[PDB]
């Protein structure tokens, strides 16, 4: 049979906002740093990683393109270890875990790394006429962050597919609205309570006055009320709009990862651990309601887990945008009070290829805040998919 | 974990840097070999369980993607699970390690693995243009060189070949051996037409007419060991060895294989190529990069319970000479089950197509002698090395 | 205002668009000419009072330095003050009417006026890329294209060659017919060997070995009717006549002439090509621009006590045969006197360069034929035109 | 003889900082501006004018190859009148005015406009590469701006040409720093006094908070103490360096223009005028010590005005650097107390091809402040060129 896996440790950078303070930290940068944090908490050796698997969308330089790698020995690992980077848009972060978590579930490791890292601030501009040469009249300078942004079948951003997702499932404004408002409020308590400190790893922040530490996700406003999300207009489509700047999740910039074994090593060595996996499910849907994805991949896990909704203790469902994680709550029957009870993207930010890495951190420090014993993670993606796993508090 | 067999695979005709194939995009060949291998094993499109394919170098925003992009336009339904592996050179045959263990683990009875790039279409890019230079000259950089470039030493691949020459006794003589008998033995393969079946043809639009592209463009029919010895070294200085003769080019191809539960493959009457029987991975020192498939294919051997004396068929891709030499060297191989029709010397290497590519050329060549077992393998810049090894039935 | 005497003269041959020049800057064709008109002057180059060049698309930031680079580079001492000049297509011939200014004046006794472009070089912009685009895709310009568009309505200069065709009852016949001429005059004038002194050769590396680039090489030397009837419109979708046969190219290259004072020139014993007269400048509607050349042709001849039988010689450069046809209909000229060995559309449109190039074609056509009174004018994008008349000595 | 030339009119724009209050405002834009305002004050009709001229340096898109045609359209002038544009760098807008007074001097027009026009903030980058290809290997973005302020022989910045003119003409650090300091706190007296109020054409500029009207100077620091400029390090030299940011002029953004009449149709018209153009000279000298062009031009213009220097009321030398503006200075002997009474470049800012012209707008609206007679005006040229004019009030 497969063999359970075991997630020892997790962390996450906190995130940045585009262009604010993790602006001039490379994704390989960020990567590394988590991957040396995760080895220290894990009290694992570099030496003893079979695998490394990140998750990245968004090549910002050439050497991103070795990302996985280059975080890897640049964060200790030993290099006899394979190192891979996976591409599965804004769940890649989850995807690298799931990745990770398969080669000890298939004996091929007994350590595994899972992580993610993206850095929407250095998302570049491409030239496509430069190799060949353009010869007469003008060209373009193409933008890969919002061209990453755009469904590649109809060349639409997904904030028009959020809207697709809102007309069908009956999402009105004032219901985005007050579910972008509450994530807001509810990330300014934790922040304020101390919750993130444990999960978070402080980056220090060359500026002019001296070094500073960047340990606060900064995308929150901690002043929220009603108001600052009615004034806002729609944004994505001109006519009957819902989706605003303040009801999307934000872009920005951000590392996470954890550290996983086989339970056997992990018996062996006496780890304290996070959790185990108790299973994970994809699916894929009309590209054009991409924002639905988390429903069949959730019922998918659940069926896998032999477990029902109303086992779940905490739940973290990516707001890519309220339209559309409004509808996941709505279809799966979620109590909104235990979907992302501390924020998610809209008030913390969507670090791409970051996200699923990092909200799997968040779900898993939770379930210790609460004793929980059950944790969804789950996440939309663009191009039409979802993914999700469950995760259970031992 | 259940077997895994691949009932059919396919592949382009490998396209030269600038040549035949640089006006297709990546998700645009991805799609053709997606479509052609579900229509060789007869499989619905509505019954694909998940699609893996590698690739390396973005050439647009729909390059993040392609994975996805590819199975939809190749008609593959909506509902499949889509993801896009890097794992840089070894990108292709990854994706299909990816695709069976989805099978391997029960997550599906179905699954699509492959590999597609278009080097021509590797694009620049201008990390200062989002906020800006200010002032100062600044920089328009080369994706393609850049991922041909390790990103530790900043070296050229090519520079991690003369180390693994260095390192293992690799003469130049050696070198341009490999390289004149490497398209020698592609040529042959092309003229008694030993690439036929598994290469999709592909129309390519020409002022005079439509033109069917169907045959590996980088190959030198008229070779001699005087177009090698010519050449002289292009990555070091002096004391070098590597030269463009002896290296692989870069080049644009897209390949797939559908693999299918041993249950699902007998249930549907589809009469297959091959059965997975292992696969393995290894890191290895950067600077010895080319040198990654010696540890892979011990590993993978070892799991499979096999010797080197056992395999009828080797696809272990020709990077540089100075590396392929090492590696046969080094695992004790017979050169004539080496890379039998030509490798990336002479055919080609797309980069994160390869692995898929030459895992399709080993199942045909299983096929055509009648062989057994078969290995593939190849080295990962930064420092890698993947293999696998499939079984004729 | 006293006296200006064109004592010398000199230009490039025109190079084709990614042509014979293509890798020759701006400022090296404007040395080069500026040491070849010093020499054939016989003047030292401690010697100049002032140098004004004309040239319009930067290529490099040099060229904003343009006329002090040609200067220096070409030999004139530093303590020569240097001017650039930029009326678009006059901007040859304004150059040598500002040099000429500062004789008239008594400000300097010795002159040089020229004007280089090197169009193939013409750069691209990107005018997000200082404080950064910052989301949403982002332009590289097109320098070349822009300077060839009209700034008021946006309209490529060939729009203004056919509201000019309209109003003026320029057929596409008429248009083809002068293209036609143009090149059969000027293939004539190469194989006569008109353009051979006037000529400055430059030795254009090759991997042939070394190899002499002394003739205008736009020239179809074949040319029948028929290569330009087929030809169809390419500025106007629909009822259209301006073509890419009867519209000049654009091009590479550089010319100047050397001027002194009477007095100067007496004193040094030099034996001058040609006496200025008069010059004028007038502006027109934008959308018409190719009709400048009639008001400042009309305001020059006044200014000279002259009238248009006087005039033995015309360079009234051909930017488009619809332009050029209605400037000579419109001042009643001799088609015969009119460009006698072709110009723009068969030579080729330098622009910056140009004025000054057909400039140095008028005073030594004027030699040849032992005429006395040559007219030089063209028309400028934007609307404007610049004529001025030389006398023969 | 030659016509006498009265210059009738003058106005400038205040001076924006490099990505400033103006960054936003074209070259050709500007120039239309001061067009439009120099024919209101002659009272002279748009139909009536014989020749524009503009000075300009740096195209920052493919309108600026028209420059002076499209700011004499778009500022009224009839379409009839003739446009040039000049490019004798740093000289530019001082020679768009001698050679707009030379059409009039030489009977070919009776009215003439001689302006410049410069916005360095939006200077471009180019890219030789695009049309052609680059085929393989990295390629460069050039910076138009940065290239302007190389000299084209040495490929060295005018600053490097400013050293060499300190070493060769012993000007200390501290003699620069004073000249940077009196330079900021003559150009904040005039602010305060109003000195400049009559000159300046104000620009409303788009603000989200609605219209705000830029119509000062903001180069200009009024709280300057000489400490400001001992503690800065030399910029463009490893060694024994003097020349720094403070005590170099900046890089920015204006335009200016005048409007001149032949003197016979200022008389019929009964224009009460500026001044008359008395002389102009030019010079070159050595490129790498081109700081100090206007020494011989200034000698030379003086010889052909039959004066010296002591009759001199005014003088405005462009301070490009105050390693040069300090050797001019010494070598032509002049008061320090004259030159630039209310600052320069160093404190207002050297918008380049627009500098010449506005500091002639300068030196004739101080001789109407003190009832002075004779002005210089002069400036060094990047390359090694000098340029100078002398007016008189009248």
């Amino acid at each position: 049979a497969a063999k359970e896996v075991v997630v020892v440790s997790g962390v996450r950078t906190a995130i940045g906002d585009f262009g604010g303070s993790l602006k001039d930290f490379s994704p390989t940068d960020l990567g590394a740093k988590v991957v040396s944090e995760v080895l220290s908490r894990a009290n694992v050796s570099g030496d003893a990683v079979g695998h490394v698997v990140f998750g990245h969308v968004v090549n910002t330089e050439p050497k991103d393109m070795y990302l996985a790698r280059v975080a890897a020995i640049n964060g200790g690992v030993a290099q006899h270890t394979p190192a891979l980077t996976v591409n599965r848009l804004c769940g890649s972060g989850l995807q690298a875990i799931v990745s990770a978590a398969q080669t000890i579930m298939l004996g091929d490791a007994d350590v595994a790394i899972g992580g993610g890292s993206e850095n929407m601030s250095r998302a570049p501009y491409t030239v496509p006429s430069a190799r060949f040469g353009q010869r007469m009249g003008d060209a373009k300078l193409v933008d890969m962050m919002l061209g990453a942004l755009h469904d590649p079948f109809q060349t639409i951003h997904m904030g028009v597919t959020a809207e697709n997702v809102a007309r069908k499932y009956g999402i009105t404004r004032d219901a985005q609205d007050a579910l972008a408002l509450e994530s807001h409020r509810r990330a300014a308590r934790a922040i304020a309570e101390g919750r993130f400190k444990d999960q978070i790893l402080p980056i220090s922040i060359r500026t002019k006055k001296g070094e500073v530490a960047f340990d606060t996700d900064e995308h929150v406003r901690h002043d929220a009320g009603p108001d600052d999300f009615t004034k806002l207009k729609p944004v994505f489509v001109k006519e009957d709009g819902t989706v605003t700047a303040g009801n999307a999740s934000g872009i920005n910039d951000a590392a996470a990862a954890v550290l996983m074994m086989s339970a056997d090593a992990a018996r062996a060595q006496g780890v304290k651990p996070l959790a185990r996996l108790v299973a994970y499910a994809h699916a894929g849907v009309d590209p054009a309601y991409m924002g639905i994805g988390p429903v069949p991949a959730t019922q998918k896990a659940l069926e896998r887990a032999g477990l029902k909704i109303t086992d779940l203790d905490v739940i973290e469902a990516n707001e890519a945008f309220a339209a559309q994680a409004c509808a996941v709550t709505q279809e799966l029957g979620l109590d909104p009070a235990k979907v992302n009870p501390n924020g998610s993207g809209i008030s913390l930010g969507h670090p791409i290829g970051a996200t699923g890495a990092l909200i799997t951190v968040k779900a898993l420090y939770e379930l210790k805040r609460i004793g929980g014993r059950y944790a969804l993670v789950t996440m939309c993606i663009g191009g039409g998919q979802g993914i999700a796993a469950i995760f259970e508090n031992i």
